[PDB]
Protein backbone atom coordinates (compact mmCIF):
# COMPACT_ATOMS: atom_id res chain seq x y z
CA UNK A 1 0.00 0.00 0.00
CA UNK A 2 1.20 2.99 -0.79
CA UNK A 3 1.71 6.52 1.74
CA UNK A 4 -0.96 8.53 0.38
CA UNK A 5 -3.46 5.45 0.66
CA UNK A 6 -2.55 5.49 4.39
CA UNK A 7 -2.54 9.12 5.14
CA UNK A 8 -5.98 9.43 3.88
CA UNK A 9 -7.46 6.13 5.35
CA UNK A 10 -5.85 7.45 9.09
CA UNK A 11 -6.00 10.97 8.95
CA UNK A 12 -7.19 12.94 6.28
CA UNK A 13 -10.68 11.13 6.03
CA UNK A 14 -11.31 10.86 9.68
CA UNK A 15 -10.15 14.25 10.51
CA UNK A 16 -13.15 15.64 7.68
CA UNK A 17 -15.44 13.27 9.15
CA UNK A 18 -14.75 14.78 12.32
CA UNK A 19 -15.38 18.38 11.21
CA UNK A 20 -18.11 18.01 8.44
CA UNK A 21 -21.44 16.72 8.50
CA UNK A 22 -21.69 13.80 5.88
CA UNK A 23 -23.96 15.92 3.41
CA UNK A 24 -21.52 18.79 4.00
CA UNK A 25 -18.30 15.99 2.94
CA UNK A 26 -20.27 14.95 0.31
CA UNK A 27 -20.61 18.44 -1.36
CA UNK A 28 -16.92 19.21 -0.86
CA UNK A 29 -16.10 15.94 -2.76
CA UNK A 30 -18.05 17.02 -5.39
CA UNK A 31 -16.39 20.62 -5.55
CA UNK A 32 -13.14 19.59 -4.80
CA UNK A 33 -13.40 16.67 -7.83
CA UNK A 34 -15.06 18.91 -9.88
CA UNK A 35 -11.68 21.34 -9.93
CA UNK A 36 -9.00 18.11 -9.96
CA UNK A 37 -7.87 18.91 -5.97
CA UNK A 38 -7.29 15.04 -6.18
CA UNK A 39 -4.11 13.13 -4.91
CA UNK A 40 -1.67 11.56 -7.92
CA UNK A 41 -3.65 8.45 -9.19
CA UNK A 42 -0.40 6.39 -8.91
CA UNK A 43 -1.55 3.59 -10.76
CA UNK A 44 -1.74 2.78 -14.67
CA UNK A 45 -4.16 0.89 -16.04
CA UNK A 46 -2.80 -2.77 -17.70
CA UNK A 47 -4.36 -4.27 -20.58
CA UNK A 48 -6.05 -7.12 -18.42
CA UNK A 49 -8.00 -4.76 -16.81
CA UNK A 50 -9.74 -3.91 -20.16
CA UNK A 51 -12.89 -5.11 -20.29
CA UNK A 52 -15.56 -4.72 -23.72
CA UNK A 53 -19.01 -4.41 -23.09
CA UNK A 54 -22.38 -2.55 -23.96
CA UNK A 55 -20.73 -1.56 -27.03
CA UNK A 56 -17.75 0.09 -24.95
CA UNK A 57 -14.21 -0.31 -24.22
CA UNK A 58 -13.82 -0.24 -20.49
CA UNK A 59 -9.96 1.10 -20.05
CA UNK A 60 -10.64 -0.60 -16.56
CA UNK A 61 -13.86 -2.05 -14.71
CA UNK A 62 -13.92 -0.02 -11.74
CA UNK A 63 -16.57 2.85 -11.92
CA UNK A 64 -18.15 5.43 -9.84
CA UNK A 65 -21.67 4.32 -8.77
CA UNK A 66 -24.95 6.84 -9.57
CA UNK A 67 -25.35 9.29 -6.67
CA UNK A 68 -21.53 10.51 -5.90
CA UNK A 69 -22.30 13.15 -8.90
CA UNK A 70 -25.97 13.34 -9.08
CA UNK A 71 -25.73 16.61 -11.11
CA UNK A 72 -22.92 15.55 -13.54
CA UNK A 73 -20.47 18.43 -12.09
CA UNK A 74 -17.24 16.42 -11.75
CA UNK A 75 -17.36 13.93 -14.55
CA UNK A 76 -13.76 14.48 -15.60
CA UNK A 77 -12.54 14.76 -12.27
CA UNK A 78 -14.15 11.51 -11.89
CA UNK A 79 -11.79 10.32 -14.97
CA UNK A 80 -9.03 11.60 -13.39
CA UNK A 81 -9.14 9.39 -9.97
CA UNK A 82 -8.78 6.99 -12.03
CA UNK A 83 -12.45 5.32 -12.54
CA UNK A 84 -12.93 3.35 -15.65
CA UNK A 85 -16.13 4.35 -16.30
CA UNK A 86 -18.85 7.55 -14.81
CA UNK A 87 -22.64 6.92 -13.51
CA UNK A 88 -24.33 10.67 -13.36
CA UNK A 89 -27.28 11.01 -11.88
CA UNK A 90 -30.33 10.20 -10.64
CA UNK A 91 -31.53 12.73 -12.46
CA UNK A 92 -35.43 13.55 -12.50
CA UNK A 93 -37.64 15.47 -15.35
CA UNK A 94 -37.95 18.54 -13.16
CA UNK A 95 -35.62 20.11 -10.57
CA UNK A 96 -36.69 19.02 -7.07
CA UNK A 97 -34.90 19.16 -3.66
CA UNK A 98 -35.28 15.60 -2.21
CA UNK A 99 -36.13 15.09 1.74
CA UNK A 100 -35.63 17.38 4.40
CA UNK A 101 -32.42 17.66 6.35
CA UNK A 102 -30.66 15.57 7.70
CA UNK A 103 -30.78 13.13 4.86
CA UNK A 104 -27.42 10.90 5.36
CA UNK A 105 -25.71 8.96 8.23
CA UNK A 106 -22.70 7.46 9.01
CA UNK A 107 -22.18 4.00 10.44
CA UNK A 108 -18.54 3.93 11.16
CA UNK A 109 -18.37 0.91 13.14
CA UNK A 110 -19.80 -0.97 10.05
CA UNK A 111 -18.60 0.87 7.12
CA UNK A 112 -21.92 1.87 5.75
CA UNK A 113 -24.05 4.52 5.28
CA UNK A 114 -27.81 5.07 5.37
CA UNK A 115 -29.14 7.50 3.24
CA UNK A 116 -32.63 9.16 2.33
CA UNK A 117 -31.59 11.91 0.01
CA UNK A 118 -35.27 11.23 -2.13
CA UNK A 119 -33.88 12.12 -5.72
CA UNK A 120 -32.79 15.73 -5.01
CA UNK A 121 -31.68 16.89 -8.58
CA UNK A 122 -31.56 19.79 -10.73
CA UNK A 123 -33.50 18.44 -13.20
CA UNK A 124 -32.46 17.55 -16.78
CA UNK A 125 -32.44 20.43 -18.32
CA UNK A 126 -29.58 22.01 -16.46
CA UNK A 127 -27.55 18.37 -16.38
CA UNK A 128 -28.44 18.43 -20.58
CA UNK A 129 -26.67 22.05 -20.61
CA UNK A 130 -23.90 20.51 -18.14
CA UNK A 131 -23.17 17.68 -19.96
CA UNK A 132 -23.62 19.30 -23.64
CA UNK A 133 -21.09 21.91 -22.55
CA UNK A 134 -18.07 19.34 -22.52
CA UNK A 135 -19.68 16.59 -25.37
CA UNK A 136 -16.82 16.22 -27.48
CA UNK A 137 -14.54 15.93 -24.75
CA UNK A 138 -17.13 12.97 -23.27
CA UNK A 139 -16.72 11.79 -27.58
CA UNK A 140 -12.89 11.56 -26.96
CA UNK A 141 -12.69 9.93 -23.19
CA UNK A 142 -15.37 7.42 -24.61
CA UNK A 143 -13.03 6.68 -27.55
CA UNK A 144 -10.23 6.37 -25.05
CA UNK A 145 -12.03 3.58 -23.01
CA UNK A 146 -13.76 5.85 -20.55
CA UNK A 147 -17.62 5.60 -20.76
CA UNK A 148 -20.50 7.80 -19.38
CA UNK A 149 -23.56 6.48 -18.09
CA UNK A 150 -26.57 8.63 -16.99
CA UNK A 151 -29.16 6.96 -14.11
CA UNK A 152 -32.37 8.57 -14.68
CA UNK A 153 -35.00 8.67 -11.96
CA UNK A 154 -38.68 10.42 -11.45
CA UNK A 155 -40.12 13.42 -9.68
CA UNK A 156 -41.80 13.22 -6.16
CA UNK A 157 -45.21 14.23 -7.84
CA UNK A 158 -45.08 12.42 -11.08
CA UNK A 159 -48.48 10.54 -12.44
CA UNK A 160 -46.93 8.96 -14.89
CA UNK A 161 -43.34 7.22 -14.61
CA UNK A 162 -42.85 5.73 -17.77
CA UNK A 163 -43.58 9.50 -19.45
CA UNK A 164 -39.95 10.76 -16.47
CA UNK A 165 -38.05 7.84 -17.86
CA UNK A 166 -38.90 8.22 -21.55
CA UNK A 167 -38.13 11.99 -20.61
CA UNK A 168 -34.98 11.69 -19.66
CA UNK A 169 -34.35 8.95 -22.46
CA UNK A 170 -35.59 11.89 -25.34
CA UNK A 171 -32.57 14.61 -23.39
CA UNK A 172 -30.06 12.80 -21.80
CA UNK A 173 -30.12 9.72 -23.77
CA UNK A 174 -27.70 11.88 -26.94
CA UNK A 175 -25.23 12.33 -24.26
CA UNK A 176 -25.09 9.35 -22.86
CA UNK A 177 -23.12 5.83 -23.30
CA UNK A 178 -25.70 3.91 -21.57
CA UNK A 179 -28.63 5.29 -19.38
CA UNK A 180 -30.40 3.36 -15.78
CA UNK A 181 -34.13 2.96 -15.65
CA UNK A 182 -33.57 3.12 -11.49
CA UNK A 183 -36.93 1.45 -10.51
CA UNK A 184 -34.93 0.64 -6.85
CA UNK A 185 -34.64 3.84 -5.06
CA UNK A 186 -35.71 3.54 -1.28
CA UNK A 187 -36.43 6.87 -1.17
CA UNK A 188 -39.44 7.64 -3.50
CA UNK A 189 -42.72 6.02 -2.22
CA UNK A 190 -43.48 3.60 -4.91
CA UNK A 191 -40.70 3.52 -7.27
CA UNK A 192 -39.67 -0.17 -6.11
CA UNK A 193 -43.12 -1.44 -7.24
CA UNK A 194 -41.82 -0.51 -11.21
CA UNK A 195 -40.04 -4.36 -10.82
CA UNK A 196 -42.87 -6.70 -10.60
CA UNK A 197 -43.49 -8.00 -14.18
CA UNK A 198 -46.57 -6.56 -15.20
CA UNK A 199 -45.81 -3.14 -14.77
CA UNK A 200 -41.89 -3.31 -15.50
CA UNK A 201 -42.80 -4.58 -18.59
CA UNK A 202 -44.91 -1.82 -19.68
CA UNK A 203 -42.52 0.61 -18.66
CA UNK A 204 -39.44 -1.03 -20.35
CA UNK A 205 -40.90 -0.79 -23.23
CA UNK A 206 -41.76 2.14 -23.40
CA UNK A 207 -37.86 3.00 -22.82
CA UNK A 208 -36.68 0.95 -25.08
CA UNK A 209 -39.26 2.80 -27.56
CA UNK A 210 -38.15 6.28 -26.92
CA UNK A 211 -34.32 4.66 -27.17
CA UNK A 212 -34.92 3.30 -30.38
CA UNK A 213 -35.99 6.93 -32.25
CA UNK A 214 -32.57 8.13 -31.30
CA UNK A 215 -30.45 8.49 -34.25
CA UNK A 216 -27.86 5.70 -34.32
CA UNK A 217 -24.26 7.72 -33.09
CA UNK A 218 -26.60 9.19 -30.09
CA UNK A 219 -28.53 6.00 -28.87
CA UNK A 220 -27.26 4.47 -25.28
CA UNK A 221 -27.53 1.12 -24.12
CA UNK A 222 -30.24 0.95 -21.64
CA UNK A 223 -29.87 -0.68 -18.38
CA UNK A 224 -31.93 -1.99 -15.50
CA UNK A 225 -30.92 -1.05 -12.02
CA UNK A 226 -32.41 -3.32 -9.26
CA UNK A 227 -33.05 -3.52 -5.59
CA UNK A 228 -31.01 -6.06 -3.43
CA UNK A 229 -34.52 -6.66 -1.46
CA UNK A 230 -36.25 -8.72 -4.29
CA UNK A 231 -38.03 -11.82 -4.01
CA UNK A 232 -37.05 -14.78 -5.43
CA UNK A 233 -40.57 -14.06 -7.86
CA UNK A 234 -39.17 -10.24 -8.49
CA UNK A 235 -35.82 -11.12 -9.89
CA UNK A 236 -37.00 -14.74 -12.36
CA UNK A 237 -39.99 -11.63 -13.41
CA UNK A 238 -37.25 -9.05 -14.13
CA UNK A 239 -34.91 -11.94 -15.68
CA UNK A 240 -37.92 -13.07 -17.75
CA UNK A 241 -39.07 -9.00 -18.78
CA UNK A 242 -35.44 -8.66 -19.52
CA UNK A 243 -34.63 -11.34 -22.07
CA UNK A 244 -38.23 -10.83 -23.68
CA UNK A 245 -37.31 -6.75 -24.50
CA UNK A 246 -33.58 -6.78 -24.78
CA UNK A 247 -32.55 -5.09 -22.20
CA UNK A 248 -29.03 -4.64 -22.70
CA UNK A 249 -28.12 -4.83 -19.20
CA UNK A 250 -28.41 -5.03 -15.36
CA UNK A 251 -26.77 -3.11 -12.34
CA UNK A 252 -27.16 -5.34 -9.35
CA UNK A 253 -27.84 -3.53 -6.96
CA UNK A 254 -29.15 -0.22 -5.03
CA UNK A 255 -28.43 0.04 -1.16
CA UNK A 256 -30.50 -1.92 0.63
CA UNK A 257 -33.59 -1.16 3.06
CA UNK A 258 -32.70 -4.49 5.39
CA UNK A 259 -30.84 -4.01 8.46
CA UNK A 260 -28.93 -6.71 8.91
CA UNK A 261 -28.46 -8.83 12.23
CA UNK A 262 -25.26 -7.14 13.62
CA UNK A 263 -25.11 -3.77 12.74
CA UNK A 264 -23.70 -1.63 15.28
CA UNK A 265 -23.85 2.06 14.75
CA UNK A 266 -25.91 3.85 16.79
CA UNK A 267 -27.73 5.46 13.63
CA UNK A 268 -28.87 1.90 12.07
CA UNK A 269 -32.70 2.59 12.69
CA UNK A 270 -32.55 5.50 10.13
CA UNK A 271 -34.46 5.07 7.43
CA UNK A 272 -33.51 5.10 4.00
CA UNK A 273 -30.95 2.72 2.13
CA UNK A 274 -28.00 1.17 3.66
CA UNK A 275 -24.66 0.82 1.24
CA UNK A 276 -21.21 -0.04 1.99
CA UNK A 277 -19.96 -3.27 3.51
CA UNK A 278 -23.09 -4.94 4.94
CA UNK A 279 -24.40 -4.77 1.62
CA UNK A 280 -21.45 -6.51 0.24
CA UNK A 281 -22.60 -10.38 -0.10
CA UNK A 282 -26.46 -9.52 -0.14
CA UNK A 283 -25.27 -7.96 -3.26
CA UNK A 284 -22.68 -10.57 -4.59
CA UNK A 285 -25.76 -13.03 -4.38
CA UNK A 286 -28.24 -11.38 -6.24
CA UNK A 287 -25.37 -10.57 -9.07
CA UNK A 288 -24.95 -14.44 -8.87
CA UNK A 289 -28.80 -15.36 -8.97
CA UNK A 290 -29.16 -12.45 -12.01
CA UNK A 291 -26.02 -13.90 -14.17
CA UNK A 292 -27.70 -17.71 -13.58
CA UNK A 293 -31.40 -16.12 -14.48
CA UNK A 294 -30.07 -14.27 -17.63
CA UNK A 295 -27.58 -17.50 -18.68
CA UNK A 296 -24.76 -14.86 -18.40
CA UNK A 297 -26.16 -13.35 -21.65
CA UNK A 298 -27.12 -10.22 -20.25
CA UNK A 299 -23.99 -7.87 -18.89
CA UNK A 300 -24.27 -6.86 -14.93
CA UNK A 301 -22.43 -4.03 -13.59
CA UNK A 302 -22.04 -5.31 -9.93
CA UNK A 303 -22.12 -2.70 -7.00
CA UNK A 304 -22.88 -2.84 -3.13
CA UNK A 305 -19.79 -2.90 -0.67
CA UNK A 306 -16.50 -3.33 -3.43
CA UNK A 307 -13.84 -1.71 -1.38
CA UNK A 308 -10.66 -4.38 -2.06
CA UNK A 309 -9.87 -5.88 -5.35
CA UNK A 310 -10.81 -9.22 -3.31
CA UNK A 311 -14.67 -7.70 -3.42
CA UNK A 312 -14.41 -6.22 -7.19
CA UNK A 313 -13.34 -9.93 -8.00
CA UNK A 314 -15.82 -11.66 -6.10
CA UNK A 315 -18.34 -9.93 -8.06
CA UNK A 316 -16.83 -10.64 -11.21
CA UNK A 317 -16.60 -14.34 -10.46
CA UNK A 318 -20.23 -14.17 -9.73
CA UNK A 319 -21.02 -12.47 -12.83
CA UNK A 320 -20.57 -9.06 -13.23
CA UNK A 321 -18.68 -7.70 -16.28
CA UNK A 322 -18.11 -4.24 -14.75
CA UNK A 323 -18.05 -2.71 -10.96
CA UNK A 324 -18.83 0.23 -9.20
CA UNK A 325 -18.54 1.60 -6.11
CA UNK A 326 -19.48 4.55 -3.91
CA UNK A 327 -19.14 4.54 0.24
CA UNK A 328 -15.76 3.51 0.05
CA UNK A 329 -14.68 6.14 -1.19
CA UNK A 330 -16.61 8.30 1.70
CA UNK A 331 -14.56 5.87 4.03
CA UNK A 332 -11.01 5.76 2.20
CA UNK A 333 -11.37 8.83 -0.05
CA UNK A 334 -9.78 8.75 -3.52
CA UNK A 335 -6.94 6.61 -3.13
CA UNK A 336 -9.04 3.38 -2.64
CA UNK A 337 -9.69 3.65 -6.55
CA UNK A 338 -5.79 2.78 -7.34
CA UNK A 339 -6.08 0.74 -4.31
CA UNK A 340 -8.69 -1.59 -6.19
CA UNK A 341 -7.91 -1.76 -9.26
CA UNK A 342 -3.84 -2.87 -8.06
CA UNK A 343 -5.58 -5.63 -5.85
CA UNK A 344 -7.54 -6.51 -8.12
CA UNK A 345 -5.16 -6.83 -11.04
CA UNK A 346 -2.81 -9.09 -8.61
CA UNK A 347 -5.93 -11.28 -7.50
CA UNK A 348 -6.10 -12.02 -11.30
CA UNK A 349 -2.82 -13.02 -11.74
CA UNK A 350 -2.63 -14.97 -9.11
CA UNK A 351 -5.76 -17.36 -9.40
CA UNK A 352 -4.57 -18.04 -13.10
CA UNK A 353 -7.20 -15.31 -15.23
CA UNK A 354 -5.48 -13.92 -18.21
CA UNK A 355 -7.65 -10.76 -17.72
CA UNK A 356 -10.90 -9.41 -16.06
CA UNK A 357 -12.88 -11.00 -19.24
CA UNK A 358 -11.86 -14.70 -18.35
CA UNK A 359 -12.88 -14.09 -14.96
CA UNK A 360 -16.51 -12.94 -15.55
CA UNK A 361 -18.75 -15.61 -14.20
CA UNK A 362 -16.33 -18.38 -13.69
CA UNK A 363 -17.59 -19.08 -10.17
CA UNK A 364 -20.53 -20.81 -12.35
CA UNK A 365 -18.12 -22.64 -14.45
CA UNK A 366 -16.17 -24.50 -11.30
C1 LIG B 1 -25.45 9.01 -0.46
C2 LIG B 1 -25.88 8.03 -1.53
C3 LIG B 1 -26.65 8.49 -2.61
C4 LIG B 1 -27.06 7.62 -3.64
N1 LIG B 1 -27.83 8.06 -4.68
C5 LIG B 1 -28.17 7.24 -5.72
C6 LIG B 1 -28.97 7.68 -6.89
O1 LIG B 1 -29.31 8.88 -6.99
N2 LIG B 1 -29.29 6.78 -7.85
C7 LIG B 1 -28.93 5.48 -7.79
O2 LIG B 1 -29.25 4.66 -8.69
N3 LIG B 1 -28.21 4.99 -6.75
C8 LIG B 1 -27.81 5.79 -5.72
N4 LIG B 1 -27.05 5.30 -4.64
C9 LIG B 1 -26.71 3.88 -4.64
C10 LIG B 1 -25.31 3.59 -5.16
O3 LIG B 1 -25.27 3.92 -6.55
C11 LIG B 1 -24.98 2.11 -4.98
O4 LIG B 1 -25.93 1.30 -5.71
C12 LIG B 1 -25.01 1.64 -3.51
O5 LIG B 1 -24.61 2.67 -2.59
C13 LIG B 1 -24.15 0.42 -3.28
O6 LIG B 1 -22.77 0.69 -3.50
P1 LIG B 1 -21.70 1.00 -2.33
O7 LIG B 1 -21.95 -0.01 -1.23
O8 LIG B 1 -20.37 0.88 -3.00
O9 LIG B 1 -22.01 2.43 -1.92
C14 LIG B 1 -26.64 6.18 -3.59
C15 LIG B 1 -25.87 5.76 -2.50
C16 LIG B 1 -25.47 6.60 -1.47
C17 LIG B 1 -24.63 6.02 -0.36
C1 LIG C 1 -18.60 7.91 6.38
O1 LIG C 1 -18.22 9.29 6.38
N1 LIG C 1 -18.04 9.79 5.07
C2 LIG C 1 -18.56 10.98 4.68
O2 LIG C 1 -19.21 11.65 5.44
C3 LIG C 1 -18.34 11.36 3.27
C4 LIG C 1 -17.08 11.78 2.82
C5 LIG C 1 -15.93 11.94 3.81
C6 LIG C 1 -16.96 12.08 1.42
C7 LIG C 1 -15.73 12.53 0.76
C8 LIG C 1 -15.06 13.70 1.15
C9 LIG C 1 -13.92 14.08 0.46
C10 LIG C 1 -13.43 13.31 -0.60
C11 LIG C 1 -12.26 13.83 -1.32
C12 LIG C 1 -11.06 14.14 -0.65
C13 LIG C 1 -9.99 14.68 -1.36
C14 LIG C 1 -10.12 14.95 -2.72
C15 LIG C 1 -11.32 14.67 -3.39
C16 LIG C 1 -12.39 14.13 -2.69
F1 LIG C 1 -13.54 13.86 -3.37
C17 LIG C 1 -14.11 12.14 -1.01
C18 LIG C 1 -15.25 11.77 -0.33
N2 LIG C 1 -17.98 11.96 0.57
C19 LIG C 1 -19.19 11.53 0.92
C20 LIG C 1 -20.23 11.40 -0.05
C21 LIG C 1 -21.45 10.93 0.34
C22 LIG C 1 -21.70 10.61 1.68
F2 LIG C 1 -22.90 10.15 2.04
C23 LIG C 1 -20.74 10.74 2.64
C24 LIG C 1 -19.45 11.21 2.30
O1 LIG D 1 -31.66 9.85 -3.89
C1 LIG D 1 -31.68 8.88 -3.12
O2 LIG D 1 -32.21 8.93 -1.98
C2 LIG D 1 -31.22 7.52 -3.50
C3 LIG D 1 -31.55 7.00 -4.74
C4 LIG D 1 -31.15 5.68 -5.01
O3 LIG D 1 -31.41 5.14 -6.09
N1 LIG D 1 -30.51 4.98 -4.06
C5 LIG D 1 -30.22 5.51 -2.86
O4 LIG D 1 -29.63 4.84 -1.99
N2 LIG D 1 -30.59 6.77 -2.58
Amino acid sequence: ATGDERFYAEHLMPTLQGLLDPESAHRLAVRFTSLGLLPRARFQDSDMLEVRVLGHKFRNPVGIAAGFDKHGEAVDGLYKMGFGFVEIGSVTPKPQEGNPRPRVFRLPEDQAVINRYGFNSHGLSVVEHRLRARQQKQAKLTEDGLPLGVNLGKNKTSVDAAEDYAEGVRVLGPLADYLVVNVSSPNTAGLRSLQGKAELRRLLTKVLQERDGLRRVHRPAVLVKIAPDLTSQDKEDIASVVKELGIDGLIVTNTTVSRPAGLQGALRSETGGLSGKPLRDLSTQTIREMYALTQGRVPIIGVGGVSSGQDALEKIRAGASLVQLYTALTFWGPPVVGKVKRELEALLKEQGFGGVTDAIGADHRR
